[PDB]
């Protein structure tokens, strides 16, 4: 850690600090998180390099302390987000966003690395109309927000799949799109009945095997589902189409990130340049 100056705490899985390598004079993003399987399983990240994926530059391993050293970026979704709350991100940058997203995780997933755990807080961008993943597979390798959580992990599955991702991606899209929170939850079964009372309480027809999940319950209310036309207005009815594939209930029939690319919802996708005051 010699090797690097602090300039400022970037945010909090650990501190995160904006640092300078004082040999190359490079400014990154240091990350104080030791096991041994742990070390394997964040070796391979390293090696999991894409345009879309907030880059690792290094594992320092001393003093029986982890540190990782990331590529730095100035701005999260989350502070854009908000930096455009009153006019609203223009859609074509929505749909630039959100491409480059599912082309990141498109990239992790057919190397079978789930992120876990996608938030606006760790969607970086650049000035350059770029869009990055950070803190990935580090799941598997403040109050935690539940606001992206699948509803799988929420009803108990263990051995939850890359839908997981997409799930947490599309409640993104949705905040993009209207400015407000999807499912703003405080407790896991507010976050539940959240969801529930957009999409419905899902049952054996929608959804075959829920009512087996370790954590669901009979005495669960049943909610009718609403139409989309409701939830994220005023999008198209290509973006609708996408949203609604992104959050079908039964993770085996949501939309892969593959397939999603492929989607008509970006037939005339470009890259513009946010408007970024740094
Ligand atoms: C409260 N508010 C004023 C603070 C700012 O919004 C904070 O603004 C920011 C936000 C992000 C960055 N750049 C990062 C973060 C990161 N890792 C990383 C992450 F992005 C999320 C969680 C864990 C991580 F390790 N890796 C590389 N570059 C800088 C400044």
């Amino acid at each position: 850690m010699e090797n690097f100056q602090k300039v400022e705490k970037i945010g909090e899985y650990g501190v995160v600090y904006k640092a300078r390598n004082k040999l190359t004079g490079e400014v990154v993003a240091l990350k104080k998180i030791v096991p041994s399987t742990a070390i394997r399983e964040i070796s391979l990240l390293k090696e999991l390099n894409h345009p879309n994926i907030v880059k690792l530059l290094d594992v320092i391993h001393t003093e029986n302390k982890l540190y990782l050293v990331f590529e730095f970026l100035h701005q999260d979704l989350k502070k854009f987000m908000d930096a455009s709350a009153l006019t609203g991100i223009p859609l074509p940058l929505i749909k630039s966003y959100l491409f480059q997203l599912l082309q990141g995780l498109a990239f992790c997933h057919s190397h079978r690395v789930l992120h876990r755990d996608l938030k606006p807080q760790n969607l970086l961008i650049n000035t350059e109309g770029a869009i990055k993943l950070a803190d990935f597979g580090l799941a598997r390798a403040e109050v935690v927000t539940l606001w992206y959580r699948a509803p799988e992990i929420l009803l108990g599955c263990k051995y939850y799949s890359t839908a997981v991702d997409i799930w947490s991606l599309g409640c993104i899209f949705a905040e993009m799109v209207t400015r407000r929170a999807l499912f703003p939850g405080d407790s896991e079964i507010d976050q539940l009945f959240r969801i529930f009372r957009t999409l419905g309480t899902p049952d054996e027809v929608v959804w075959p095997g829920v009512t087996s999940m370790p954590d669901y319950k009979p005495s669960f209310p049943k909610w009718a589902r609403q139409d989309f036309s409701k939830v994220v207005p005023p999008l198209d009815e290509d973006g609708r189409s996408l949203l609604s594939q992104m959050l079908h209930y039964d993770p085996n029939k949501r939309i892969s990130a593959k397939a999603a690319l492929a989607h008509p919802f970006f037939q005339d996708v470009t890259k513009p340049v946010p408007h970024l005051r740094l």
